[PDB]
């Protein structure tokens, strides 16, 4: 909500208006960081015990 | 072992890696020699008194 200043004489008279702006939200996604091998998967469960 | 980041978008997914290396020790040798004086050996060992 903007202010203004009274202005004399030959200048035209100003009047207050306002600004309401809208902005969207961007979407960002990331992915990382995991892997395994078969010799463990046999050994971590059931099979190779 | 190494740490990872969690890259986003048009790239391969970063996967965790570990690196094992084997490095071998070294053998060296030092030396010094105090050759002892002939008659003085007889003078210290006895049988010249």
């Amino acid at each position: 909500h903007q202010p203004l200043i009274a202005r004399d004489g030959p200048h035209p008279v100003e009047q207050p208006v306002h600004n309401y702006m809208t902005k969207v939200i961007d979407r960002r996604a990331l992915n990382a960081a995991f892997s395994l091998a078969t010799e463990a998967i046999a050994l971590l469960t059931g099979e190779a015990l």
